[PDB]
């Protein structure tokens, strides 16, 4: 076939009941996340391909980068309660990975703050039970796949795609790969 198991996806053999549609892992930490964020756009590339009435879903991970870790999760929860993602991203990417600048759970908090988020907003939101939840959501959806290794995406709880499994001599062409698949196992 042109789409095939064990090439440009895998199947969960322990399938995930109720999970999110199209769910993405990542890290601040993880390198080809970086990638996939600021030069690739694959999140965004997705989205313009996938199907009238289908959710996107992306959640921090926390075992990359220790401690920063897990305050980059509790971060993300933030960032997803308040619904700020799209000021946040790049900032945090760049300073962890970049200027490496965000050594601290106070240096995350400076990016939102100069990408204008209040304090007494963050502060507010990173002690809620709002974001506590968010928080367990991100390592519970983490945990039913037994995830291992970012970046990944899940689709249906029961497909994973599998980009080893495809040419990236172009960039353009491994990114439509990509999206692709991801609306081939959408509307299987």
């Amino acid at each position: 076939a042109q789409y095939e198991d064990g090439k440009q996806y895998t199947t969960l053999e322990k399938p995930v009941a109720g999970a999110p549609q199209v769910l993405e892992f990542f890290s601040f930490f993880c390198p080809h996340c970086y990638q996939f964020e600021e030069v690739l756009h694959i999140s965004d590339n997705v989205k313009k391909k996938l199907p009238e009435g289908v959710k996107m879903t992306k959640y921090h991970v926390n075992f990359m980068g220790g401690d920063l870790g897990k305050d980059l999760t509790q971060a993300w929860a933030v960032a997803m309660a308040l619904g700020v993602e799209d000021k946040v991203t790049v900032p945090l990417f760049e300073g962890v990975q970049k200027t490496q600048t965000i050594r601290s759970a106070s240096d995350i908090r400076d990016v939102f703050i100069n990408a204008g988020i209040k304090g007494e907003e963050y502060d507010a939101a990173w002690n809620s039970f709002v974001v506590k939840s968010l928080v367990a959501q991100q390592e519970k959806a983490a945990a039913d796949v037994q995830l291992r290794g970012v970046p990944a995406m899940f689709v249906n709880g029961k497909y994973q795609l599998n980009p080893q499994g495809m040419d990236t001599s172009n960039m353009d062409v491994f990114v439509q790969q990509y999206a692709d698949t991801v609306k081939y196992l959408s509307e299987k």
